[PDB]
């Protein structure tokens, strides 16, 4: 799967926003035009077993085109979002199955 942070003209949003995947799918968050971006997993809505720090990447990133891979493998739902661009409504969700 490929997620572009920052639409080409829609503004700052997780593109796609929410999407289901298979346990073993590679999810790459690629910066498109809204850096620096940040992705953190709401440890308040993450499965009671999958750490939210191993997938999250608090390490800010102002690189153009830079990306971060993530491969979840536990049928469920993980709620993530951008804390800095949260003022715009940048959120993320993945339903593994
Ligand atoms: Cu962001």
């Amino acid at each position: 799967a490929e997620v572009k942070l920052g639409s080409d003209d829609g503004g700052l949003v997780f593109s796609p926003s929410s999407f289901t995947v298979a346990a073993g799918e590679k999810i790459t968050f690629k910066n498109n035009a809204g850096f620096p971006h940040n992705i953190v997993f709401d440890e308040d809505e993450v499965p009671a077993g999958v750490n939210a720090e191993k997938i999250s990447q608090p390490e800010y990133l102002n690189g153009a085109g830079e990306t971060y891979e993530v491969t979840l493998t536990e049928k469920g739902t993980y709620k993530f979002y951008c804390e800095p661009h949260a003022g715009a409504g940048m959120k993320g969700e993945v339903t593994v199955n």
